[PDB]
């Protein structure tokens, strides 16, 4: 519902945290063309040969997909070089971070932790076996470490989460200056259209909103990575549909191979071994246009979250439900299994109440308007106050400007104007 | 051209709306691999199943499909879940939206009507069908309703319209906070650089620029839909692509299949069925690979699509020609076939004149720098004024502010400073 | 490090130029699909028939992209249908842009001359073979020339530049509206949160920065354009995959074809080059799929340079790094062989000095609070100031508003606030 004669306007507000969670990589995977084909069988390497290079080309795009993983993983986190590390003190004004820090006590914060045990894990029994002993025993299907551990991918979250509690913004955009952290946010609120002794007066109930948001977390984290997970879920069916297929005979007598080489004449066994070629190579061609359709999907999350890391960490976005949803102060982001995950902490205007408002105000003639906020009535009185935190003042000339004249605006009301001069001249 | 001692200042405006339309989805269809290949045939079936489990593979690669066109839909339209209608008054302070609210006596705009008339929709002979019937009669190609129908959709644009013009963006970052229209668009103004005061002394101007702009929409999209045209026109090519390979023999004594069962011995039907599998297999994996990538291509412009709503239409972006050409100030969304119309608002700078410039004015020995807007000259006076909007104003000391001096600026001139003060205590 | 009473401000700054390079399209290119396959043979192309319609399917697809590289190159170029024209005074407040501009003695710039000598070069045969003639000679691989040529492209970037230099971005957003360099700088200073005179007091210094800046940019690029030599050495692969492959037998006596059409019985010939278009129909649409995939990457790519065009160069940008890293002023376009160069002109912070601070100061029983910027002291004195350059000025009523009083700020100080009225009246 609405009117053409009355407005709302907080008078209260509560502080938000929202979890935010992309994929940024998948395990990095590749196979061995010639040795899934052909497992270690002489006579069906010289077949395949004679079908040209399609084992280089399909080995170059699975290599490239292994390359862009790695690629993503250090766009997203490792863009800053430098290690920042926090102080002891760890007086931050009532804000209070030791869930989201590492524990002294792997180097990793509460959330995180709680994160890496949410995420399940073919790959499982590769790991076992641990690397062309592995290779040969999983028929060609091997895989390939990060060049980013856990370890220092975590580093660098670390030094990103020092940053941005020390120097705020500024290390992410020249040198780091420090900064009081109650004054820091003191101009993330200004960012979002609210003066600054709002937060000064309201420090204590900010930090406890603040610091209330943050539990929450943890009890809807343990109580949310289906994002994640499915990634996972999807490469793990990838992968078992190459398996399953090395037992398909596609026309032929068996899908051993060993029992083709045997028991047939050379000819004949020729002719099943170069079906069985046939179908194998198309199996692994379906399986390699499917990784770099889904490869390409998770590049572009890659790209959007190395975007988000530089837009909602290090600084402060105008874009509405880019950083989370309500007004956007700041991120803090956390790691993640082949992922990143953000916590977004907005403002949002709580309890509001109907005032009677009007377009401008007409006193000796002239037409005053307001140089910001609104003008407002209590239904006695008019004031001027912001716009996203009911704050009434007295309207005077040193809070309006003046343009044209009365009989021109058509919502204009009578009132008067306080100069804060003449009264104590006289 | 251009020269180092003058500023072109506009004097005028006018308001342009412009229309940018978006894809979201593509009709949800699918294909039953085995009643494709095999239709209605035992021993072809049991052919088919040798050759594992492409069928599966291929049948989950579609539905992902299916499943990824109601997401795409959702995110775009349902970001707003309470439902908003605008009130009978229908009083904006002049501004006329009857061609873009829904019409009481389906419930839609009258402009949404014309776009539902543009799009020309195989579809076709299966909706006249209507599932398993439909399925053999078209040979396993199937097709499948959204999740969110038209009207549903209707509802989600209603909402957010009455949102937008009741509450501004406010009901996009927390509760709704209703504001008068005319008010509304003041504060859009001083988003753009524009004081408010433009507003409200040409109210009457804009509202009949801005109510000549809607009819002008009607008369474009009436004599435009081919971004979305074309989606069905790709969609219809790559049905009936499916469909003629089913004719081809691709060495087969013939396509039919049935005259391969019969009239051949047992084996002999095996080997040209055998052939037709192959074929007709690859024939579908050619149709589902180009599915995928298309479908990726979809994907991308839904993401933008949900981009533009949250920063277009719940808000005011400040991105060069990303809610359209020139200032932004709105935004409404319509409903289409299979995608979503933006209606942007825009500020547009209409007839500038040529004055003469300078960086600086030396008063008492000091420099004088304006605190917003520019010096400029009319060959005679001085005067201080906003950029985007000629509207010259006397130069006082509440216009300027004083940093070093007359000796340093190199475009410095000499002018007097009008101090609001001391002439009215002498 | 940092504290909880003190704050580090930057004293000084310098100009930075950096350079981010795009990729916008690729080689137009497409496969004569019968050809290719049946090279001249009337039997392979009777035999070829029988298969359906996997040759128009396939010319379809390539088709498809050749026709985007030009709306991708259009896109992100041709934003701006005026031409304009720089004057020959070439003075621009000592900011020398000789090295951007085009060259009266091809019309092209310093810079744009380097980047078309660093990209290196199938594609070279073709253009010696200059067009069925070519076509039959190349077995069915041809190459397409673009709509828009490099002194096309050269003439939209000059007119970019020459509209940046002379109106800034008004010409991106309406008409143009010339004014003079120095003070189009002074907007963009405005725009980062930096007053006008620093500009204006420090011109000298701030051309001298940007003209070596400069300097350092034909040096980083004659000592850089991987990203778009491997689009070309990408495709280069993808062409010598088709032209080998032709030589594979794939279990045919011969690649040849002429050597099974003679010497073989009809039949018998039949069955050898069924086997053969088989082989190669399979090799083509791997081709095929890998192309539009990697097209469908250039697209996204030529999509973000177009944005940046937008956003950076016909404007000022709030995003964090996405028009380099520092504070955005502004962006320079060059052309570049198959893609887009943007020469980022971005502000940094030099040399911080630590100073104590305070939220806020206690004068008569009310806290006053800074309208813009910090209070820090100098050990004895406090002032207020710039938060990105140390300007310390005088703490007075017109630097500060009043909220609340001594008693609720926590980091509240005791010191005098000057009242710029009583003391000229006593
Ligand atoms: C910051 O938050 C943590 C987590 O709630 C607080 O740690 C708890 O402190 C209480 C009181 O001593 C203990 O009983 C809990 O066992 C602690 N929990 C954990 C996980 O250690 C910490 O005290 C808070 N610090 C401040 C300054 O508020
Ligand atoms: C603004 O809302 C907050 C709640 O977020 C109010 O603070 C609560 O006040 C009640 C008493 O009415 C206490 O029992 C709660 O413990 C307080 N919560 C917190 C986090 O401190 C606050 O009083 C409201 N202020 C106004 C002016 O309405
Ligand atoms: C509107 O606000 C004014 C100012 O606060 C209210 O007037 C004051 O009311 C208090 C009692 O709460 C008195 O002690 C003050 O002396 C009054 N000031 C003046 C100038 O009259 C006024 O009552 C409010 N109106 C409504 C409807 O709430
Ligand atoms: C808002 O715009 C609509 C559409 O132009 C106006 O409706 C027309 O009004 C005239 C005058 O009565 C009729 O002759 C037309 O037939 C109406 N057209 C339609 C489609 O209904 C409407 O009157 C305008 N309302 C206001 C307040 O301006
Ligand atoms: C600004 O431009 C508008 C046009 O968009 C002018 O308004 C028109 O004025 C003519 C008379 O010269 C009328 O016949 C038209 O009907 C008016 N159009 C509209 C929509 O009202 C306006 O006068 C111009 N103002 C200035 C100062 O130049
Ligand atoms: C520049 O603007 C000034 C102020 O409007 C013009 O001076 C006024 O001109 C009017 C006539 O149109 C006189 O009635 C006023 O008394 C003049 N005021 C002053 C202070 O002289 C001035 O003529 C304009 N100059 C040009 C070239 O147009
Ligand atoms: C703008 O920069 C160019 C490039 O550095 C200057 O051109 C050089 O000028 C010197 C001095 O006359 C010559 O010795 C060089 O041979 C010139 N180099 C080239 C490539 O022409 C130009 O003089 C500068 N102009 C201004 C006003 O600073
Ligand atoms: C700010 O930094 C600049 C360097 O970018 C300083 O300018 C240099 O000053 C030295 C003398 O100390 C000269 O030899 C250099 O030639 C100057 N460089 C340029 C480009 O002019 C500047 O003096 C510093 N200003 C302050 C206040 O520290
Ligand atoms: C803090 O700044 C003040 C103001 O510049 C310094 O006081 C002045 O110092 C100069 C000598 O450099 C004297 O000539 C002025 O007369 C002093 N002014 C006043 C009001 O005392 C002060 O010394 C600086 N403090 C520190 C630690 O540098
Ligand atoms: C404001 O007025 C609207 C319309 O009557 C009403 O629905 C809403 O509840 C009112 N809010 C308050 C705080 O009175
Ligand atoms: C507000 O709307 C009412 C009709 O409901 C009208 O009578 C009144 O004049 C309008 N007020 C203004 C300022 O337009
Ligand atoms: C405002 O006061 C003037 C007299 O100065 C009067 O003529 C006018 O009608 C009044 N307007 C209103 C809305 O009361
Ligand atoms: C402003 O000056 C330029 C350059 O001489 C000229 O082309 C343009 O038409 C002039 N505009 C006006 C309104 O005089
Ligand atoms: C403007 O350019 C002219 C040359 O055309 C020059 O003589 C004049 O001094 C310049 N003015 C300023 C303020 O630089
Ligand atoms: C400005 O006035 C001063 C005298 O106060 C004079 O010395 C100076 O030359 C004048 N500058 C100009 C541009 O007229
Ligand atoms: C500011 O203080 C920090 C912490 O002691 C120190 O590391 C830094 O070097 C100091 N900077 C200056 C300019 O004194
Ligand atoms: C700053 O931190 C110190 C502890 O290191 C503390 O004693 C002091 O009171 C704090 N100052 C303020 C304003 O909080
Ligand atoms: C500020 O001055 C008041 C007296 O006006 C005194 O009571 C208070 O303690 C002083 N505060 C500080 C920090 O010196």
């Amino acid at each position: 519902a609405c009117s053409n004669n009355s407005i709302a306007i907080p008078t209260n507000f509560t502080i938000s945290v929202t979890t935010e969670i992309l994929p940024v990589s998948m395990t990095k995977t590749s196979v061995d063309c010639t040795m899934y084909i052909c497992g270690d069988s002489t006579e069906c390497s010289n077949l395949l040969l004679q079908y040209g290079s399609f084992c280089t080309q399909l080995n170059r795009a699975l290599t490239g997909i292994a390359v862009e993983q790695d690629k993503n993983t250090q766009e997203v986190f490792a863009q800053v070089k430098q290690i920042y590390k926090t102080p002891p003190i760890k007086d931050f004004g009532g804000f209070n971070f030791s869930q989201i820090l590492p524990d002294p006590s792997s180097k990793r914060s509460f959330i995180e932790d709680l994160l890496f045990n949410k995420v399940t894990l073919f790959i499982k029994q590769y790991g076992d076996c641990l690397d062309l002993i592995c290779a040969q025993k999983f028929n060609g299907l091997t895989v390939l470490p990060p060049l980013l551990t856990d370890e220092m991918i975590a580093q660098y979250t670390s030094a990103l989460l020092a940053g941005t509690i020390c120097s705020g913004w500024t290390f992410g955009a020249g040198p780091a200056l420090q900064i009081p952290f109650p004054m820091q946010m003191a101009y993330r609120f200004n960012g979002i259209g609210v003066t600054q002794n709002v937060l000064y007066e309201n420090q204590k109930l900010i930090a406890n909103q603040f610091n209330s948001a943050i539990g929450k977390i943890q009890d809807s984290l343990s109580s949310a990575l289906g994002k994640l997970q499915d990634v996972v879920n999807q490469n793990a069916q990838a992968l078992n549909f190459l398996v399953k297929q090395l037992s398909s005979n596609c026309g032929a007598i068996s899908s051993v191979l060993n029992d083709i080489l045997s028991r047939l004449d050379k000819p004949e066994a020729e002719v099943q071994i170069d079906r069985l070629i046939t179908c194998r190579l198309q199996s692994l061609q379906t399986y390699v246009t499917q990784q770099l359709i889904r490869a390409a999907e998770i590049r572009a999350s890659a790209n959007l979250a190395a975007t988000k890391m530089s837009e909602c960490v290090l600084g402060q976005s105008k874009r509405v439900d880019f950083c989370g949803k309500g007004y956007h102060l700041m991120s803090f982001p956390q790691s993640a299994p082949h992922g990143v995950v953000f916590l977004h902490v907005t403002y949002v205007p709580a309890q509001e109440k109907n005032f009677t408002t009007a377009p401008a105000i007409c006193h000796d003639g002239k037409a005053h308007f307001p140089r910001e906020g609104v003008f407002v009535s209590n239904g006695t009185h008019w004031f001027v106050t912001q716009r996203n935190f009911y704050e009434p003042q007295i309207i005077t000339t040193d809070n309006t400007f003046v343009s044209g004249n009365c009989d021109v605006v058509i919502g204009i009301v009578n009132n008067t104007v306080y100069d804060p001069l003449q009264p104590e001249l006289d």
